[PDB]
């Protein structure tokens, strides 16, 4: 076998058993790495459990391009059954630990138990030891990696949480490197549940290629090819934070809880503002376009901006300040919680405020109330920051605020407006994992324009485009596991990954094998949010927010403009077609039968009644 | 008498001697104050002086608004005969030191002679010492403040001199408050050249007025007018920083020693990008609209940031990011030196450079070398340091660069470039000081627009507007003195003025009797010029700098365009007409006599030849 290993690091932290399991190559073709093998480690190790409870499988599952120099390919995958959502939740991060973790020798890592006290993993190739965290508990995650590099050397991965994953804050995610961030569906709280604070990573293996000569190759090409592209420019001044602007334009900024798509002070808070203030700019293991951007925040420190981050706790806050937005996101970083779910928790608490719902708390606007908030929501201090911690889902459940809850399946809505955009929406109806646009980013096409540079439509052709952007984004690149952005950002040819693949493991993939990868991928994880739902699921799980269909822009040339929900239901229906869904969004027989998912027929069939 | 004091506080350091010089009422009401004043004093007490002699005058005038609640009336002038274009030089600041000069019970402050060793001034009403700062000298303006008010309080207004102005750099300023500067034709170096590090300022004493009632009534009429103008919002968020903006779109924005008008990272040192970083806003007393807004720079350092300083630091050395122009900034206020000089000067040297003049040095775009430049100019340390410390005229004088040398008269061009602009180009070449905006920023009317919020023309009615524009301006509000901003900016009415002149003095004075006491003052300042060259003067001395002749615009509709010479010099004999002066620049027997300034007769001819 060549490219994978065919080993999974396990770790029990309730018997403190270390073990490596053995996977068959017929397994790791199958679903190739990251997300796939995630998937096919919870569908069988996480039956019916409580997201918190030990019997939660944390799962870091590398790819066949990680350890390996591939362009922009130093990702990991976070994976684990979600507290805040209960279904298959997962989330990526570019991180040393990707490289060192498949340099040691394996292709993933498998958390199990509960530790008797707060512990940290180590592992340097084949020694592998839970040692004890009792110091570094309590400590934010730069100063736990820090610490733990002044021990170990400069020279390892770490993996850390900080006290919202203590605190089991339901959107508490990993954090590596002071910025990159994983798991939004709440990993960093499942790492929490097990009292594991960090993990440790050091690999030396030479890792078998089968092409060693074609992979070197192809990978200085494509290298090449991102430094000559036109966008390349831009993207090393801006990267993420031109969507800004780019947003603003087109009626899709998240304004005041979602209120509006467009920020009468987006500007000092936009991508020009941003490299105005930047100090230093650093990015994830192999990838020549760095896209860490380090600002200085209102309070002098350094803050890495990504655009979901000032989206969601700037416009969306109210919030039109820069160095204060950046404020906010440094906490976020540090105390380890997710800047997206944090931010639409807020907005929902703001919203309520201003309602008169909720009779304490802060407002649109407020940057001194929005920042102790944040901090009460990591340390779940007092009622307020005890319920915001919950998400916008439960939280809405205890106020009977729904009709302004912004989420999908539990999980938050992101960085995108889509009062007008009927594609987007269909994108977040259907994410894997909830709300995101990690999985198809699909707005730009929508609009014609994207941010490194209209009439509402209902085609079914979206469905497709939306299956078509899946199949690459949360399939492909999240089974590599690598970097999307090259290819999204500056055009790099979608044609070297199945090179880079078959020079790797010496696996001839073409793009219908790919297409069809994921599709299994993706059918997996329904069938396992349908199992654990216990069968309770329908087309309604694929709902975007009913804020969209009941509610207008507030602003501009398409003011009062909204989704029209009999032709969502339809668009809704096109994209079930062609994924060979039935109307309740549940995989049929002969779909499951023909994606080589025949195992999940039975288990489905004790819940429901299949198609 | 009402208003004024008619009291001249006078020390000299050479004796150690400080008196009381009691003015003719007649003198107040025909100088009023400020500029007024000290072009009285100056003509009178600095005739044939060499600059940094003991014999030169070191003033700081008031005027009858100050040291009472007027809007924005906090502001003072400072002035002297200029070491670095030996003709009047003046300039003007906000600072708490206005209030309290006028509440302790004089008008103005005349400093002569100079001190064996560091001294600094204490006035406390009637109690006036001459001190031994010895311990101050070499210390930065920002902790020469604050240490005097750890030891007086922090009641009194404090005027300070940095490192640029104890080593005579030619463009040193007088500093208070960390960002307020005053006297960009070397003040500062007239005040080092005494020996003078500070003077302390305490005043309890209340002010005669004619008309308290009246008095109190327009302020807050003005102060109400002020808040609730359409300006107000705006002006509150981005103070003179709205300009970068204004400037790019109008091809006026300084750009690599004044090269182009349009700089292409504009957007990441403008308005929008200062609001981002925004921590603080401060101002000068008695305003109720602060512009004194404060970012944390590169360095995390607080920084006050207004156009001028950004223009001639950021966009004319080719530096596109805010937080790094940022600390130049501070750079100039912590070492009491000019921004715009400081930044002309940095400018012509990287132009130098960069074509091979010069075979040493930072070249555009360059910031770590700006900034240590800059501080080799405050220090005077090194060749480069000491030439540059002397001023684009002096510095093009030694490396044959006059090409490039962007002055009028010696002083610096400042902010607005003016290929296709000549009424400003006129007003730069016309300026009393020397190219100064001050006295007439005639820019924004040529254009139609405003930053608040084309074809070229010679027009006469050009030079009209400049006069006007000088008499209040140049005239009117550099002698009162006040801020000429709520006006200019916020659209405050110009009707207040006279009536608040009226509230205080008793004395009623039309629109035509102050047109005619600031064109006596501009007259009496020409004289000065003129008798202090030893009558070697014409109209060159007043055009603008060769490049705006030689070269045109490098991009956008009008590239390649330029002024014309012979079209700038009917414009410019225009402006002689309107003022009553020769085709010389020097004024006629007839205009000197209709402005009461008889007594200049003599003396000019004794140098040169009437008309
Ligand atoms: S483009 Fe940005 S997110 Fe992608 S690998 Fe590079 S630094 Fe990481
Ligand atoms: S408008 Fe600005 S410069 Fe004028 S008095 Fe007010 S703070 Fe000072």
């Amino acid at each position: 076998m060549y490219g994978w290993w065919g080993r999974i690091l396990r770790v029990n932290l309730t018997t403190g058993e270390v073990k490596v399991q053995e996977y068959p190559e017929e397994v790791a073709k199958k679903f190739i790495g990251g997300r796939g093998l995630a998937a096919w480690i919870l569908w069988n190790e996480a039956r019916g459990v409580e997201p918190l409870s030990p019997e939660n499988k944390l799962i870091f599952a590398a790819g066949p391009f990680n350890g390996l120099p591939t362009p922009s390919g130093g990702k990991l995958v976070v994976a684990a059954k979600s507290p805040l959502t209960g279904g298959y939740g997962d989330g990526n991060l570019g991180t040393m630990a990707s490289v060192h973790l498949r340099r040691a020798g394996y292709d993933a890592l498998v958390v199990e138990g509960k530790a008797k006290k707060p512990v940290y993993i180590y592992i340097e190739d084949d020694n592998v030891s839970i040692l004890s965290a009792e110091g570094l508990w309590g400590k934010t995650t730069f100063e736990t990696e820090r610490e733990l590099k002044e021990i170990h050397g400069k020279n390892v991965g770490v993996l850390t949480i900080g006290p919202a994953g203590e605190n089991l804050v339901k959107y508490a995610v990993v954090i590596s490197q002071e910025g990159r961030a994983a798991g939004r569906p709440g990993m960093g709280a499942v790492m929490g549940s097990k009292k594991l604070k960090a993990v440790v990573i050091r690999g030396t293996k030479e890792i078998p290629v089968a092409d060693k000569e074609e992979l070197k190759k192809l990978s200085q090409e494509a290298y090449n090819e991102i430094l000559n592209s036109p966008g390349y420019p831009f993207w090393k001044r801006q990267g993420t934070m031109a969507a800004v602007e780019w947003c603003n334009t087109n009626y899709a900024l998240p304004t005041r809880n979602f209120s509006d798509g467009y920020f009468e002070f987006a500007r000092s808070i936009d991508g020009y503002t941003m490299e105005g203030m930047k100090v230093q700019q650093r990015g994830c293991p192999y990838c020549n376009m760095p896209c860490g951007n380090v600002v200085l925040d209102a309070e002098g420190q350094e803050s890495e901006l990504d655009y979901e981050n000032v989206a969601l706790l700037g416009s969306n806050l109210g919030i039109g300040k820069l160095n204060e937005v950046s404020v906010l996101n440094r906490i976020a970083d540090e105390m380890g919680m997710d800047t997206i779910s944090l931010g639409v928790s807020i907005a929902h608490v703001m919203e309520a405020v201003e309602r008169g719902i909720l009779k304490e708390g802060p407002t649109f606007g407020d940057f001194k109330g929005a920042k102790q908030l944040a901090l009460d929501i990591a340390y779940r201090k007092g009622e307020l920051g005890n319920l915001a911690a919950e998400g916008v889902k439960a939280m809405a459940e205890k106020l009977g605020t729904h009709d302004f809850a912004m989420h999908v399946k539990g999980l938050e809505v992101s960085g995108y407006n889509c009062y007008i955009y009927p594609a987007m929406a269909l994108a977040y109806g259907t994410s894997a994992i909830g709300a995101h646009h990690k999985e198809a980013w699909v707005i730009a096409w929508e609009i014609g324009t994207a941010p490194i540079e209209y009439k509402i439509s209902y085609d079914p052709i979206k469905a497709q485009k939306v299956v078509e952007l899946q199949r690459l984004r949360g399939g492909l690149f999240e089974m590599l596991t690598a970097c999307r952005l090259p290819w999204v950002e500056v055009g790099l040819s979608l044609d070297y990954y199945p090179k880079l693949l078959k020079a790797i493991t010496g696996v001839t993939y073409t793009w219908d094998d790919l297409y069809k990868a994921a599709d299994r991928v993706y059918s997996l994880i329904r069938a396992y949010w349908v199992r654990e739902f216990n069968g309770k699921w329908d087309r309604k799980m694929d709902y975007p927010p009913k804020r969209w269909f009941t509610e207008g822009l507030k602003s501009g040339p398409h003011k009062g403009e909204h989704l029209d929900e009999k032709k969502y239901d339809e668009l809704l229906s096109e994209y079930y077609r062609i994924r060979g869904w039935d109307e309740r969004g549940i995989p049929k027989k002969e779909t499951l039968k023909e994606l080589d998912l025949d195992f999940v027929i039975p288990e489905l069939e004790k819940v429901t009644n299949l198609e």
